[PDB]
């Protein structure tokens, strides 16, 4: 038996519980991974009725620490985590996942320009792409968070010619999670009044957050927010400072909050989203309606019918200053993804790619 | 009192947490936050204690939360005095306590965090609800909560708990391993005494899937030497992989411990927990806090289990255990008002 991990070596499925659903997590020995993995066994994420099995993906280096996790998860005494594994090769991991929550990456390497870590961690990303292609269920979901993550998700769908390019994303959620806090502090009101709030582009400096579509008690925000500075110079930059204002604050990572937004951004396709609102996910482009480049991974407004797909919100409107802003964003993607092509398999390569557009 | 957003189903619940800036805490602050703590319509509000050296990791956790947009977690403040804290809280989770200074000796650590709960016992007394619950994690824990509660006489000494779930669960893992049975099949498991090396895993008293664990498990080399010892050093074990403490495991056990006070315990069920051990019926020394098996109506509050068996095996290490908190007792004497205190405490005992 070498793929379960102590005490979970004893299940099997007992057949109003739901078919065993696979999740592989890569980074699995990291911060974010520490914080997410419980939440999941708990059964928050996907639902009381739904028994799940982790496959955790590490590293050599990291293996021992991969050990300590699934030591504390048999500790934990989660009825629902019916099955653990952990390995470091993920065409093994990667067998019959339903979902892989890719957040193994690279941090970005002192003097390490945007080139290089477009190509050491698309390297990486290649590789999982082919191993869930080649193991992973045909039908399994990618929620790429590894940085850079639109480009990584586009390579890893371009490295899976046999999974939909559509079951492929890039995590903009905790920055709209971000945004709709800002948003409501702003305004005055509490969170759970704010809806419709969009993130689009990269996740990146370049990221679009759009006030014009967005809404606070049903109202769109523009005749609640008289002011315009704000919306439009200040809004963002706070957005973009939040996880750099809070490296100084805390000391370092915000790994809860991301989990929590990874969390949400899952249950997002595994739940009927309320009508009349939406969700940002990086997602692939080709087909889109917003006039947006084809062939690339952009973060748009979605919603669910909760079956674990999605589909693009079309009840939007766009302004110029909106417009320009996702022009920019998709300019950078499209520079990003030259500078990959060798990894997507586009041909040759070439780079000329900003420095600094990495969210703090 | 309200942080960032803040600042704007049953009726709501109050909960106190110090050493809130804390690894323990970051993990447990969500689950409480997301309602997987006291249900779905259990709308709540977090005051977050901590100290003034970490003021800036406590405005950090703060701002994460506004950042999670739970919809159940309507208030959430935070500061460093317990008096401001603490008002009106019904739920009180004391994991605040200094670490093991350097060569810091058993009695040391007793006066330094005894001196801590007996102010926030004070705090509580005079400004928390009068009958909040208190569960404690700052170790001591069972010394600590005596403590507090001898300072805070208008709150029932029943609602003072010294956490031993951690253990409990860790123990309930180790029976399922050994027994090649999955940990959700293994009950009536106790946890007995302080919250030390002399802690007592009880399996006479286990079970495995309805039968006595000795009708499964035939090694008794094991359950008599070895099971007791891996409970024992399963922290140890911890890191010397994870790298560092293991605070999301005790997170959980933590949600388990408030949950088996909130939720009616199963039939035939109980759970690990140092209580107040005056009316207690083993025949365990008074006014003092032990661990020994609870059950719940999920209520709040608790009863002690009489469907319990015992043995000389058992009842010695439970007396063992019994001496070290007695000692611990002597020696913080002085802040429960027993008059004068005396230190004669063991050195490394420490989980
Ligand atoms: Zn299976
Ligand atoms: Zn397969
Ligand atoms: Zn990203
Ligand atoms: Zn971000
Ligand atoms: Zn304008
Ligand atoms: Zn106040
Ligand atoms: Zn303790
Ligand atoms: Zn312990
Ligand atoms: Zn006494």
């Amino acid at each position: 038996r070498k793929d379960c991990f102590g005490v979970f070596c004893t299940t099997y499925d007992l057949k109003s519980w739901k078919k065993l659903v696979n999740i592989a997590v890569s980074g699995a020995a990291g911060m974010i991974s520490n914080h997410l993995l419980f939440k999941l066994a708990s059964g928050e994420v996907f639902g009381q009725d739904q028994p799940i099995a982790l496959k955790l993906l590490g590293s050599e280096r990291s293996f021992q620490a991969l050990e300590g996790v699934a030591m504390e998860l048999e500790d934990s005494l989660y009825p629902l985590l019916r099955e653990v594994s952990i390995g470091i090769d993920p065409y093994e991991v990667f067998e019959d996942v339903d979902w892989a929550l890719l957040i193994g990456a690279k941090p970005r390497g002192p003097g390490m320009e945007r080139a290089a870590l477009l190509d050491i961690n698309g390297q990486i990303f290649a590789d999982q792409g082919k191993a869930l292609n080649a193991v992973a269920s045909k039908n399994v979901k990618v929620l790429v968070v590894g940085n850079p993550c639109n480009t990584n998700a586009l390579i890893c769908l371009k490295n899976a010619p046999d999974i939909p390019a559509k079951n492929f994303h890039a995590l903009t959620r905790l920055d709209e999670n971000r945004a709709k806090c800002q948003l409501a502090l702003k305004a005055g009101v509490f969170y759970d009044k704010v809806s419709n709030v969009t993130i689009w582009g990269n996740h990146s400096t370049t990221q679009v957050p759009d006030f014009l579509n967005a809404k606070i008690d049903g109202r769109p925000v523009k005749e609640v927010i008289k002011r315009t500075k704000w919306l439009e110079e200040e809004f963002t930059i706070t957005v973009q400072k939040r996880g750099g204002a809070l490296i100084q604050k805390w000391g370092r990572s915000s790994a809860a909050s991301t989990a929590v937004s990874i969390a949400d951004a899952i249950k997002s396709l595994v739940t009927p989203t309320p009508e009349g609102d939406w969700f940002s996910t990086g997602v692939y482009t080709t087909g889109n309606p917003y006039g947006i480049a084809e062939d690339i991974v952009f973060s748009m407004p979605c919603r669910s019918k909760g079956d674990g797909d999605y589909e693009l919100a079309t009840d939007v409107s766009n302004d110029d200053f909106l417009w320009e802003r996702i022009k920019k964003s998709e300019a950078e993607l499209l520079a990003e993804k030259k500078c990959v092509a060798h990894l997507t398999g586009e041909g040759n390569a070439y780079c000329d790619v900003p420095e600094d557009t990495m969210l703090p």
